[PDB]
């Protein structure tokens, strides 16, 4: 591949996280350029190489861009460097207290931008999450981590494994209810289970505290029980970027949204 780089041309500078696969670094490619850089941890070769192979077909301002690779044990995949990390951590830590509802749509805008793309490429996500969204300067969000947890995922997907981009809009309601209680675990005080058991039953969770009816109308609309009638990511996107004129022109900043 054109993608290959030199070993020594790589620096790993700062851990940012470590897993069951491998670990996370901050570093440096060829001595100008940060960047974040993925190892395996020595999954198979050919099993944690997947991700890579998927972004080398990807290209797109709000998914995370592949830089480089070295293909052999052991390996690297390096990407553009996201200087808040995930969404999870930016939305509970000291910047969530100064985030409101127009910087929130903003950033679901975005991802749901990144999602149309996937939509129009034909491919799935399967783990859409805040945790697997990325932040960079001036709130700039990328969708990430294209290598199940209950609470995101559709109850058909969850339950007979038909995963599609429908299921995938099904996490994006629930990512939007993370957005909007800023990174709160969705259906608070319930296990999986009950998760599963009430959701089957028509559960949804309500309107989280301050957060307008119009923006809840959607995520219930991301959750309804027919896959084919939860809205397309082109529609969520224009919705949220056209969000303070068409439906909330009279939005006014709460105490915490
Ligand atoms: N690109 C990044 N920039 C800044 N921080 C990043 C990341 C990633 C990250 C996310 N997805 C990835 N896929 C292949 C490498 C890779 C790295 N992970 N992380 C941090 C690791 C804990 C969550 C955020």
């Amino acid at each position: 591949d054109a993608w290959e780089i030199p070993r020594e041309s790589l620096r790993l500078e700062v851990k940012l996280g470590q897993g069951c696969f491998g670990e996370v670094w901050m570093g440096t490619w060829n001595g100008t350029t940060r960047v974040a850089i993925k190892t395996l941890k020595p999954m198979s070769p050919e099993a944690f190489l997947q991700e890579a192979q998927v972004m080398k077909k990807l290209r797109h301002e709000k998914l995370v861009q592949l830089y480089a690779v070295v293909s052999e044990e052991p390996i690297y995949i390096v990407t553009e460097y996201m200087s808040k990390g995930s969404l999870l951590d930016f939305l509970k830590g000291e910047m969530g207290k100064y985030l409101r509802l127009p910087q929130l749509v903003d950033m679901a805008a975005q991802i749901a931008s990144g999602m149309a793309y996937v939509e129009r490429m034909n491919y799935v996500h399967r783990d859409l999450r805040a945790a697997n969204i990325l932040v960079g300067e001036n709130l700039v969000c990328k969708v990430a981590d294209f290598g199940f947890p209950i609470k995101w995922t559709a109850p058909e997907a969850a339950l007979y494994g038909r995963f599609t981009i429908k299921s995938d809009v099904w996490s994006f309601g629930i990512l939007l209810t993370e957005l909007t209680t800023k990174g709160r675990v969705p259906y608070p005080g319930m296990v999986n289970r009950e998760v599963l058991d009430q959701v089957e039953r028509g559960y949804r969770m309500p309107c989280p505290p301050e957060c307008p009816e119009s923006l809840h109308d959607l995520m219930c609309q991301c959750w309804r029980k027919d896959p084919e009638e939860r809205p397309t990511f082109e529609y969520l996107q224009a919705f949220l970027e056209d969000y303070f004129t068409s439906t909330e022109p009279q939005y006014q900043p709460g105490e915490n949204l």
